[PDB]
Formats: structure tokens, sequence, C-alpha cells
């Protein structure tokens, strides 16, 4: 169940297909806890593809149904990312993720 809630700005129609390398200013957050990662705190905005299972399937399904400066809201199910077993550390089983999702990409 990925729910878009999107911040209007941005073209609408430059959308994400195959083989193409896109760069999202990305911000995690847990529902009713505190933050985990952000992509702006280390300045480097994580140039990736799309197609390759680099990043989890809420992520991957939330990145196509956006477009060029537009500015989304993700929340992530459990089933889809980590919730059987949780990242060590990091992300504790059965979670459900918040992302400040931002796509200023190319290609």
């Amino acid at each position: 169940g990925v729910e878009i809630e999107t911040i209007s700005p941005g073209d609408g129609r430059t959308f994400p297909k195959k083989g193409q390398t896109c760069v999202v200013h990305y911000t995690g957050m847990l529902q009713n806890g505190k933050k985990f990662d952000s992509s702006r705190d280390r300045n480097k905005p994580f140039k990736f593809r799309i197609g390759k299972q680099e990043v989890i399937k809420g992520f991957e399904e939330g990145a196509a149904q956006m477009s060029l400066g537009q500015r989304a809201k993700l929340t992530c199910t459990p089933d889809v990312a980590y919730g059987a077993t949780g990242h060590p550390g990091v992300i504790p089983p059965n979670a459900t993720l918040i992302f400040d999702v931002e796509l200023l990409n190319l290609e």
C-alpha cells in the first residue's frame, strides 16, 4: 500500500522510466518515532536507477508515481521492506516507514 500525498509543484509529466538513473533528496522518518536517515545531511544526493532491486519495494513503487520537482510523502507498509526481519539495530521488526521524497533527477 503506497499512499501518495504530493506537495504540488514540479511539472507533472517528466516521469521516471526503465533504465533511468534518478536523484532523490530523500529523508527518512519512523512512525511515532525519531529520524533515522537523511540524504541532506551527507549532501550526497543518492544517485540510483530503477529496476535492479537496489532500493526497497515501497520506495521503488513510489519512485515511478512521481515526476521532476515534485514532493511526495510515502507511507511504506511493513511487508514490503523489513517488517519480518528488520535491519539490525536500525529498523525494528514490524515497522512502518515514512519518507520525505523530492525528485530532482536526470535522464
